[PDB]
């Protein structure tokens, strides 16, 4: 039917009165950016909005904020009709009232703090019956438009009168709160959130459709990841955005009950959910109820486990119910639960990446007034090893710091703290740097999986090797069809070998960056850390996380460290298992394995077998051209004098490794800083009785050159040159 | 708010009759090292003290001992008004009485042992109703100034007479014991104790803020370390210094 009908989608402009279409659709229904559009949703409600163009928006979809989304009584995936509305006229009076539960903690002049800057210069199209949201004074309050003089909808011009008559109204039964959790409250893990969204939309959102079809949906989705990553958060969001009934099972609470009551509460939970289908039963801290079969020693505890198992099987009802569960330790869960027909789907909600943490930070600073000096992206880059909860907490603590120092002044009369005072409250970048020092990040020891920021431009020379890496890794990803036509499947892995400090580690990260694929680094020593017993299970989890992160490059660095320890029964079991995991790794899975070693003489020939690390790429010391590129790359970030001759520098340093060059750069720079520090003191002495000299000069290099030493001896090189010729012969007898 | 208003902080000078300000603030209130200042706290109470300069003290704050802090019915972080007092006069007679629980173990001449050397060459500014503490004989007794002939406040000069009726008084309802635990009984780990003071001060001292702000405080503070490092000690001190209700789960 008609073109005006459109599908609801996530928002990009967090602004309430803004909806977005594609320019091809904005042309189709003949609307432009300024236009005010009228939206008709379900439950016979209307909302009016400013339309805009959005390059990301698919033409059959309409991006609307969750505020708009609620006013229509609509959710993601539903259909709404959009139509131009030039008939909108400026208001005389608008009468908005707050909702009690969103203000009962806060006092002051609601009209002057929130409505004022919200409508000022905003020209917001509003509608009678709409509920809009204003964030400020570290609080978010929602007002409902009770009346407009040009009803039902009017624009809010500066001329318009806006009144609030004191006492707030209660929430209507149908009016979902915006204080509630949503997808816009979760960041940095889109990919996982997508999979969860996929599995659950079809059965929950369209229940009759799935009962009629007779094909099986997922019923048990298991969320796992480190603590505080937002597992409990996600479950609530999915339930609210789909509008499904949400029944919470808090692990500890169930297991805190008597024997009989525990099994009972489980039964009641499932029964009530089947009753109010569609629903999500969420089991938080599952390992509390159902740990490994051995550790469950204590018989009543085993009864509860089986009880749960019967209830999960009890989804024979298939009343449109999904059971979600969260756990810190996937390994702790009774494997009986991860059986088919129960918790069959697993989502790794990992630690957030750099961009992710930034996103998180933005969500928990929404309501706070931040000073201009605050650069959350900087905070984001510094907060490595931080998890969602760490960030949410540090944001809270940075706020409480800003509160305390600003309450030193208010303390002269602590009785009257107002919202007006709260909006005046600014949060300095210092308040954040403060919270950083006070932060106790949990996930520093967690294995990180993200796309590296080392690019080709950080690596000097080896240009043709970069291209061979593009052949081996990038082409089979971006051009699978092409490999199919030639009838060849690509090699699984590569082995870097060469003298120390030539860029083997950089290359592994480099090719990853080019392919925009995830990266996993595993150093030799890291593998010898695992207890004798633990090692077997930990290796398997590594290859599993590589699958999760496909397309992914798995890099085993510093293999020399392991090779030493074997010729040692511990290190041996590890590698044999790594070998086994490679073979189990299907080539089709888009998981690429790279090895690196400074010791090609002792590497296990079994690794070099066809199908494993069969691509033997030798990485030698840099020649004269490369040495220039290396020195340039490292010193990009450094303020260098035009005096410095690097090509002359290159010839002098023949025999030096890539690392040996960064050695000279750092050594020369430390003199430059040494000079900068001793000069500030001299300037200090001169004032006691403005033109600093921050730039590195020729003698600094000439001094560093004077003390520079070589990491790779000549005898070592001559052997390395030989191994470049005979490495592939090691599968026979020892060369 | 007038400059006389100031915020209460930790003490550095262990002396009862001593308070400290920043000298830039001591200049503002036009006071010198010797001066005798009058302090007004909550419960419409007064205490009088000798002022000093302290470079570490922040200009908006006043360092006062827990003896002073108690006589004002005030706790750390609160506000008090300080004002010069030139009208301070030498005492004629002073009538101090011990508090029962602080003396019931020891007998003898309480006045010659405690009150005498405490006031000797002391020129202490004292006040009617104030409770001060004197330590000696491996015990600490609290005395309450019941009467001074120059009321309500007077200095204790060598000329001044000191009286005791022997009969001790019972503790009044609001009068906290100085036998109670405090930060002044804890040492060697201020840095940790600083963190603990911060986490807890805002949520505990200003509860009203947290209903309005809607931001989360800490809820669970876990102290750890080898046995006897003062974990239990810190917790009680925090409870007393903040005046919060304390429920123990051993
Ligand atoms: N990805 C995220 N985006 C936004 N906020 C997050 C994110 N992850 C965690 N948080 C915050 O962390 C806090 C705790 O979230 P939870 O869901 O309870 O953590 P969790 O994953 O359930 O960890 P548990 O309790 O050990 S199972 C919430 O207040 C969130 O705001
Ligand atoms: N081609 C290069 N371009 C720029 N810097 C390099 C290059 N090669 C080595 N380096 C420097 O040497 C450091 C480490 O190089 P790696 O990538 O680890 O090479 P490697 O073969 O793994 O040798 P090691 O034993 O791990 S240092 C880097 O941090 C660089 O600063
Ligand atoms: N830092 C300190 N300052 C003053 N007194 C201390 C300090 N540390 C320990 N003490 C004394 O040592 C005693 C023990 O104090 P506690 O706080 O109970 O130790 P603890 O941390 O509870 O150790 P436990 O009983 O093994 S948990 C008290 O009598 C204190 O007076
Ligand atoms: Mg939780
Ligand atoms: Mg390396
Ligand atoms: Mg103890």
């Amino acid at each position: 039917n008609r073109p005006n009908r459109l599908i609801v989608d996530e928002a990009i402009n967090e602004d309430n009165s803004v909806v977005s279409l594609s320019q091809p659709k904005m042309d189709e229904l003949q609307l432009f950016r300024g236009d005010t559009v009228l939206l008709k949703g379900k439950k016979r409600r209307e909302a009016v909005c400013i339309v805009l163009s959005d390059d990301t928006c698919s033409d059959e979809k309409i991006r609307m904020n969750r505020v708009v989304r609620n006013n229509l009584r609509v959710r993601l995936g539903d259909v709404i009709s959009i139509q131009p509305c030039p008939d909108v006229k400026y208001g005389k009076r608008i009468h908005v009232l707050p909702i009690d539960d969103t203000v009962e903690g806060i006092t002051g002049n609601l009209f002057e703090v929130y409505l004022k800057p919200y409508f000022l210069e905003a020209y917001r199209p509003i509608r009678k019956g709409d509920i809009f949201l204003v964030r400020g004074g570290m609080r978010a309050v929602e007002f409902k438009v009770v009346e407009t003089d040009p009803s039902p909808y009017c624009i809010v011009a500066p001329d318009t009168v806006i009144h609030c008559e004191g006492e707030p109204i209660k929430r209507e039964d149908e009016e979902e709160s915006l204080n509630e959790v949503g997808y816009d409250d979760i960041g940095g893990c889109r990919k996982q959130l997508a999979q969860i969204k996929e599995m659950v939309e079809l059965p929950l959102r369209h229940p009759a459709l799935f009962k009629a079809i007779g094909v099986k949906p997922p019923r048990g989705i298991l969320l796992y990841g480190p603590p505080g990553t937002g597992k409990t958060l996600i479950a609530r969001a999915v339930a609210n955005e789909t509008g499904a009934f949400f029944f919470l099972i808090n692990g500890p609470e169930i297991m805190s009950k008597l024997a009989g009551e525990s099994e009972s509460n489980l039964r009641k939970a499932f029964e009530e959910a089947e009753k109010n289908a569609p629903a999500i039963i969420f089991i938080d801290e599952l390992d509390a109820i159902a740990p490994k079969r051995e550790k469950t020693h204590g018989e009543v505890e085993r009864r509860i486990v089986s009880q749960l198992l019967t209830l999960m099987d009890g989804l024979k009802q298939r009343a449109h119910v999904i059971v979600m569960a969260a756990t810190n330790r996937p390994n702790s869960i009774d494997p009986a639960l991860r059986r088919f027909g129960r918790f069959d789907r697993e989502v790794d909600i990992g630690i957030p990446d750099a961009t992710g943490r930034l996103e998180i930070l933005q969500i928990h600073t929404k309501n706070m007034k931040l000073a201009d000096d605050v650069d959350l992206e900087q905070v984001a880059n510094e907060t490595h090893g931080h998890v969602g909860a760490d960030l949410a907490a540090l944001c809270s603590e940075a706020a409480l710091q800003a509160i305390r120092k600003k309450m030193d002044l208010i303390d002269l009369e602590d009785e009257t703290i107002d919202a007006e005072v709260m909006n005046s409250l600014a949060v300095t970048m210092d308040d954040f740097r403060w919270a950083l020092s006070q932060s106790n990040p949990s996930a520093l020891r967690e294995t990180v999986v993200e796309v590296p920021q080392v690019t080709w431009e950080d690596i000097g020379g080896l240009e043709d090797v970069k291209r061979e890496l593009q052949e081996l890794v990038q082409y089979p990803v971006e051009h699978p069809d092409k490999f199919l036509k030639f009838g060849m499947t690509p090699s699984k892995g590569v082995l870097f070998y060469g003298p120390p400090g030539c860029g083997k580690t950089l290359l592994a990260k480099a090719i990853a960056n080019e392919c925009q694929a995830n990266f996993i680094s595993i150093k030799g020593p890291e593998l010898l850390t695992m207890w004798f017993g633990e090692s077997e299970a930990n290796v398997r989890e590594i290859f599993d996380k590589a699958r999760q992160a496909a397309p992914c490059v798995l890099f085993f660095d510093e293999l020399d460290s392991i090779a030493k320890a074997r010729g040692g029964g511990a290190a041996d079991r590890v590698i044999n298992q790594i070998l086994t995991e490679m073979d189990g790794m299907s080539t089709k899975k888009n998981v690429f394995i790279i090895g690196a070693t400074n010791r090609p003489d002792i590497i296990d020939p079994a690794i070099l077998r066809p199908g494993r690390l069969d691509q033997l790429i030798y990485i030698p010391l840099p020649d004269e051209k490369s040495r220039v590129a290396i020195l340039k790359a490292n010193l990009r970030k450094s303020p260098v004098a035009k005096d410095v001759d690097l090509e002359f520098l290159a010839k002098m340093t023949n025999g030096f490794s890539g690392a040996d060059l960064t050695e000279i750069c750092q050594r020369a720079c430390k003199l430059a800083i040494r000079e900068s520090i001793e000069s500030e003191i001299r300037r200090e002495r001169e004032r006691q009785t403005d033109d600093p000299v921050p730039e590195i000069r020729r003698d600094h290099f000439e001094e560093a050159m004077r003390f520079a030493r070589r990491s790779v001896s000549d005898d070592d090189i001559d052997k390395y040159e030989d191994f470049a010729d005979t490495l592939q012969q090691s599968r026979g007898f020892g060369s």
